[PDB]
């Protein structure tokens, strides 16, 4: 797998950051933010060879929307999934929540292009709307995926909130094989692991999945600090859900190797 270059990362977080400066403040599902985020990374993808498909659905009275792309070739039997939802609450641009995962699944998607990868199982991604709400985005996905289509997943990994600035090194613990390509990676670099989202509604349905997450509002222990680095008794996110989660609620490093781990086990599970 190719290292993902954090500089491209956190170019797109800028672009996210100034699409809800630009569109009062915040990236909120019925809200122009969203819509504008959305437009951003479909012409990113468009223009690097995916098919990409626009899923429109309603709550709360307002359209949301799902940008799903698929990457031409593979096994259409065996689909690998990977997703990150696109969506902030309306008190703010939501950088870390979850704009940091919606830029690491972006420049993988890009990656892949680039590096003119051909996968033996076909490769799609996801951007999920209104997750905010109650996952209604993935649960909508879910619910409209024929039986059929459904038994083709061969797995959903998700990136929610992975560059959280006191960060610890969390990995879902679901399917053990999703589970333990993830855990390989980070033993390689040497940083110790340890074990509400979009993967829910899969994870219901039978499809294996996994995800990573570097932490919200608990607080981080000593024992944490003491592997990971950073400050304990702070939460891992103290401006989780707030207006205070902007571009410098970010922390490079756990942004950094969270990308590259995503883009080890998409490379890793698609073939
Ligand atoms: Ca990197
Ligand atoms: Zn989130
Ligand atoms: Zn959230």
């Amino acid at each position: 797998a190719p290292d993902i270059p954090l500089a491209n990362v956190k170019a797109h977080l800028t672009q996210l950051s100034t699409i809800a400066a630009n569109n009062g403040g915040n990236r909120a599902h019925g809200r122009p933010g969203y819509k504008a985020s959305v437009d951003y990374v479909k012409a990113k993808l468009d223009a690097a060879g995916y098919t990409t498909t626009l899923q429109q659905f309603t709550s709360g009275g307002a359209t949301g929307y799902n940008l799903i792309a698929n990457w031409p070739g593979g096994d259409p039997n065996k689909v690998l999934m990977a997703g990150a939802h696109l969506d902030s609450v309306s008190s703010g641009a939501g950088i870390n929540d979850n704009g940091s995962g919606s830029a690491a699944v972006l420049e993988t998607a890009l990656a892949v292009s680039r590096a003119g990868y051909q996968p033996d199982k076909h490769l799609r991604f996801a951007w999920w709307g209104a997750e905010e709400l109650g996952l209604i985005g993935s649960k909508f996905y879910v619910n409209n995926l024929p039986s059929a289509d459904r038994s083709k997943l061969a797995g959903y990994l998700n990136f929610d909130m992975i560059g959280s600035p006191n960060p610890g090194y969390f990995v879902y613990d679901d399917d053990p094989v999703i589970e333990k390509t993830f855990k390989n990676y980070f033993a390689g670099l040497n940083v110790p692991t340890e074990i509400r989202s979009d993967h829910a509604p899969f994870k219901n349905v039978g499809v294996p999945v996994g995800g990573l997450f570097t932490g919200a509002g608990y607080t981080k222990s000593a024992a944490q600090a003491q592997k990971w680095g950073g400050t304990a008794g702070q939460a891992f996110d103290r401006c989780y859900h707030s207006s205070c989660d902007s571009l410098s609620n970010i922390n490079d490093t756990a942004l950094d190797r969270n990308s590259d781990a995503a883009a080890h086990a998409i490379w890793t599970l698609s073939s």
